[PDB]
């Protein structure tokens, strides 16, 4: 957590520069929009049963006996985040729809990046899907000083506004006593 | 040395700080600190020149002494002379002061005029080198920034012989270059 942020302003389209009573503040704003659509979509695919909507261009997917028997084992864990297979022929499956919330335009590459992950773990539960499912769909000119403001308030009221999904920093901190320092 | 490249505002903090940026990445810079270093130099290169237009004071300034101070002010009349205080004796080691530059820090003048007397009082033997520095420094000395004024300020530190440390070798700049940066966030 961290107090409000009062914008000081940005730089080369990459960082805010803000500040409070504690110092200074040097945000990434890219990092900052991970951690945002993160929050956002970690919950979304908590839910038991989302909207869904039918794709326009369905897609198709086809693996070896392997690949398949890991698939058959994780219907439930590719289901709840959202990965609804329907298995036509042998080893083929068809995606027919997904959750409406899905990141527009990349619910192909999506789908298959979280069905290569669970060929990759070959065993693993929902929980630790949901977070990578999410952490997938967190990464799917100038700001101007609304957009800045925003961007501050909605990074403050996530679960770490500091660090990335991915684990990187959104926030270099310079508090006063540092500040204080570095100049003494 | 190599010479800061332009820099441009980004906004300040709690009238202390200014953000400045630039190809090269991100400057923090202490105003304070900076606007030290600007009159220093400002006031250094005043206190050395050989002819200053003088300004007589309403009321003349007086000033008494022992036989030992007295005696001390009285050699050193030269390198007071170049530093901007006058001292006209007219009785036993008694004098007044008319006159100083018209660049001397107004409101300040007779606080000042005593403070490079005293320095002299004190180190008791002391040369035009040490003296001229120290009565630099004493008119350098002597609230929210708008983004004009930060530019000003800018323009100024560039110019001077050393940006990065103020007359008192406390930092006055910290840059983050652009690579650093990416660095830090990884
Ligand atoms: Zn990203
Ligand atoms: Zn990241
Ligand atoms: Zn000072
Ligand atoms: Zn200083």
């Amino acid at each position: 957590r961290v107090p409000i942020m009062y914008p000081i302003g940005q730089m080369h389209g990459t960082y805010i520069l803000a500040q409070n009573e504690n110092g200074l503040y040097i945000i990434d704003q890219h990092a900052a929009q991970e951690r945002i659509k993160y929050e956002y979509f970690r919950e979304k695919v908590g839910e038991v049963e989302p909207e869904v909507q039918e794709m326009i261009v369905p897609l198709t997917f086809h693996y070896s006996t392997n690949e398949a028997l890991i698939i058959e084992q994780h219907k439930q864990e590719l289901e709840s985040v959202g990965v609804f297979l329907e298995s036509f022929g042998s080893n083929s499956y068809i995606v027919r729809c997904h959750p409406a919330w899905f990141p527009k335009g990349e619910e192909a590459e999506l789908i298959e990046e979280i069905i290569q992950q669970v060929l990759d773990s070959k065993n693993i539960d929902i929980k630790k899907l949901r977070e990578e499912a999410a952490i997938m769909m967190s990464c799917k000119r100038h700001l101007r000083n609304d957009e800045i403001k925003a961007l501050l308030d909605d990074l403050r009221s996530t679960s770490d506004p500091f660090t990335c999904p991915h684990g990187r920093p959104i926030i270099i901190h310079h508090s006063t006593y540092e500040m204080e320092k570095m100049f003494k």
